[PDB]
């Protein structure tokens, strides 16, 4: 394997075998030099216009990293359709990673002309953090993924991390990390890199909706043998005290005894899609739903999984309580409503409470002959025995996994942006250009060398994931709901390039179409 | 091993096993040409402002040399902390040296 | 084993082996007679100055019990220092108990 032989081939394919499917993707990347080969302290503090909520302390490194953690990395829109229409669930099993056909290039400036040449003896260096010894920066939903469309070339993002801070300052427990203090592999243009990984057992993502609601599980034809208190007061003659009792039945179903409870609630503020129906004020931050950690307020975004709206409320959404994707060429700041794509969790109404409404009612007081009953409203409810709930849905544009924090305890460790929680997630992959010094002085100086040759590198990357499928077995007589493409004529095809060669994704696509009994 | 293959890998690590610890370090260097490829007589004497205590006679060569003879070459501040808090003594045993990925 | 032979020895030591540490402690105790060999009903109620929150009903026995359930029972301050500076975690595994050299 010299300079004249390729170290790998292009693999983009999908294979559907029985109970599993295997996806494989190849992309072309470009890796710049970051920071001028330097580590740098970064911070932000309230001395400037920053509020206390936004302060941080950390470091930016001279390293890049690979991110394949979105679904459109691994699935074409047609492959995603086969998955969601035919299956009740899926989970990842194992992956392979390859890095090959590396070429390092040097650029030099003379006056205004720029030239690029090959540097055949330069290296890049790569390693995986397989012992989870670095701050794990995947799972924060950052940009810099492998592109959804296989013909696009992408830039590799810069690695950095945060530590503890007090304001803009570091405390005694703050940690610093040098990535050169890790063994890594060095590659010239004829070398290549690969590794394999196995996922730990994780539950299947549930791709389906319930065809029953938690409060409707009864037989509509039969009475219950249990009684409830239907009457505290005599109707006949005057008004007087009595105890009446009735059995629950077809017309009283709201009164019947039940075995189960809806899932937990943390209430969100309601926002209409028609702006004229909203109050006139800027309440996005002040009315936002937050948590409070070490004197510092953080918006709970999206939060726990709750139904977006109830029946015929579709114009409302929770303020910070949903995932929002941008359309192609949308602005970074202050984008309009026509520029973004709002997801809906509406399928989970059958089980989870609605995000913008109360959980229920409890008794505020005890009552007497002289004191009337008082009722409270429950806007926040933690886990109660007998609750059942659904997780948030996953999307073709959304994240796949997250790393579960290493802690004494946790409760239902499913990521709140949606995905698979993992104690040992796929390891993060660090990549860097090796610095090449410019000619030094001819007399010894002990200071470090600050003058380098300008370089960048390009190459190929492949990733292959095996997925396990859960087949749908159902006696439903009538046809299902399916994801489909519009039949009518159009100026362009959805999920294709336009006249200018730009690939766009028209809408977000969820996973829940087939149904199952509750 | 041609121009297109790397002749080594980056090793920086420390390993604590029982009664011993192994350190390994990798750095990047640059080697200039010295003296214009010449050996040169050098001296200093009292004819100038030099006092008799500072006089010398010798030679400068056109060669470089490697120096790893300081402790911070082999230990991170955290590794040095593990050593000095937990142990009554230490001594060196053996070393390995590699020089690789050369480009002129 | 008669009246003139000791039925045990004094063991206070700590041993650090690899991934585990073993602690052992010996103390001298004295056991009185309690209650005059009687079981007794005890209670407290709101009839006196006690509020409803502090009421109880129970029994005191004529028996003693051993309590080693604090950490300073098993660790010297220096042993506790070795533990907390060098380790990310610890848990108990097994214990032994002896009662010996009794004299009434
Ligand atoms: N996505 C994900 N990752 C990891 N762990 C998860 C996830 N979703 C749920 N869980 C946990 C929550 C419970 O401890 C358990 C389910 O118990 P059994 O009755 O199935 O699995």
């Amino acid at each position: 394997d010299g300079v004249g032989s390729s170290s790998g081939n292009w693999h983009c394919d999908s294979t559907w075998l029985g109970d599993r499917v295997i996806t494989t993707s190849t992309r072309t990347w470009a890796l710049p030099t970051y920071n001028n080969h330097l580590y740098k302290q970064i911070s932000n503090g309230t001395s400037g216009g920053a509020t206390n909520d936004n302060t941080y302390f950390g470091y930016s490194t001279p390293w890049g990293y690979f991110d394949f953690n979105r679904f459109h990395c691994h699935f074409s829109p047609r492959d995603w359709q086969r998955l969601i229409n035919n299956n009740w669930g899926f989970r990842p099993k194992r992956l392979s990673f390859k890095l090959f056909n590396i070429q390092v290039k040097e650029v030099t400036q003379n006056e205004g002309t720029k030239t690029i040449a090959n540097n055949l003896t330069s290296t890049i260096q790569v390693f995986t953090d397989s012992e989870y010894q670095l701050p794990y920066v995947l799972g924060s939903a950052h940009q810099g993924c492998l592109p959804p469309f296989p013909a696009d070339v992408f830039m590799i993002p810069q690695y950095g991390y945060l530590t503890l801070n007090n304001g803009s300052q570091a405390v005694g427990r703050s940690s610093f990390y040098c990535l050169e203090y890790f063994p890594s592999q060095m590659l010239r243009t004829g070398n290549n890199f690969q590794f394999t990984y196995t996922f730990e057992d994780v539950p299947f993502h549930s791709s389906y909706a319930h065809s029953q609601s938690l409060d409707r599980l009864m037989n509509p034809l039969i009475d219950q043998y249990l009684y409830y208190l239907s009457r505290t007061q005599t109707t006949s003659n005057g008004r007087g005290v009595t105890l009446g009792f009735s059995q629950g039945g077809p017309n009283t179903m709201a009164n019947q005894a039940k075995n189960w409870l809806p899932g937990p609630c943390y209430r969100q503020q309601r926002v209409s899609t028609y702006p004229l129906q909203n109050n006139n004020s800027n309440f996005a931050w002040t009315a936002g739903t937050k948590y409070h950690l070490n004197g510092r307020n953080s918006l709970a975004n999206p939060g726990i999984a709750m139904a977006t709206h109830k029946d015929d409320e579709e114009r409302f959404f929770p303020s910070n309580g949903i995932l929002i994707f941008g359309k192609q060429n949308a602005a970074r700041d202050n984008a309009d409503y026509s520029d973004v794509m709002l997801t809906s969790e509406e399928e989970i109404k059958t089980t989870n409470p609605v995000a913008t409404e109360e959980y229920g009612i409890v008794a505020d007081n005890g009552q007497t002959q002289t004191t009337a009953p008082q009722i409270g409203t429950v806007n926040s409810q933690g886990a109660l025995p007998g609750m059942v709930w659904q997780n948030r849905d996953v999307y073709l544009q959304g994240p796949i996994w997250a790393k579960i924090p290493h802690t004494d305890g946790n409760f239902h460790p499913s990521p709140l942006m949606g995905g698979f929680g993992l104690k040992h997630p796929p390891p993060q992959i660090l990549i860097k250009n090796t610095p090449v010094p410019a000619d030094p002085r001819s007399t010894f100086n002990g200071d470090k060398l600050n003058s380098f040759i300008t370089q960048y590198s390009t190459g190929q990357v492949s990733v292959e994931i095996e997925w396990e499928l859960q087949k749908e077995n159902s006696k439903r007589w009538n046809p299902e709901i399916q994801y489909t493409s519009n039949y009518y004529k159009s100026t362009s095809v959805d999920f294709a390039v336009n006249t200018e060669g730009v690939y766009s994704e028209p809408r977000p696509i969820g996973t829940r179409y087939l149904t199952r009994n509750l």
